[PDB]
């Protein structure tokens, strides 16, 4: 099976860097350059295995974003790229990675959310 990853990130240089490593770890990646891009494709999260989202999209809060994910009938694992330092959820699928991060951490993270 494929490892479908959706990347929602609005700094294009962090997005392209993350996308490069996703492709080296063997992901089929969908990149949404904004929160509005993500919203208009809400529906395709039922086929996503891992959602990597920034904590600080200029046009959608992580809270709204996470509540939109919660409306879907199949929810992915979520990896939240953060600065500050942890959102209280009772779905158990939020993991976090703090920027600035080492590339090794990014890749361990992504690999620990692969199948099977």
């Amino acid at each position: 099976q494929p490892f479908r990853v959706t990347l929602v990130e609005d700094e294009p240089s962090h997005a392209t860097l993350i996308q490069y490593h996703l492709n080296q770890l063997g992901a089929e990646v969908t990149v949404h350059p904004s929160g509005s891009a993500f919203f208009q494709h809400r529906s395709q999260l039922s086929t996503c295995d891992l959602l990597i989202v920034s904590d600080q999209l200029v046009d959608l809060s992580i809270f709204s974003l996470l509540d939109i994910v919660k409306e879907q009938t199949k929810q992915p694992s979520v990896l939240i790229l953060t600065t500050g330092r942890l959102i209280e959820s009772s779905e158990h699928n939020l993991s976090y990675l703090q920027k600035p991060f080492a590339i090794s951490e990014l890749r361990a993270a992504i690999d620990y959310h692969k199948p099977s």
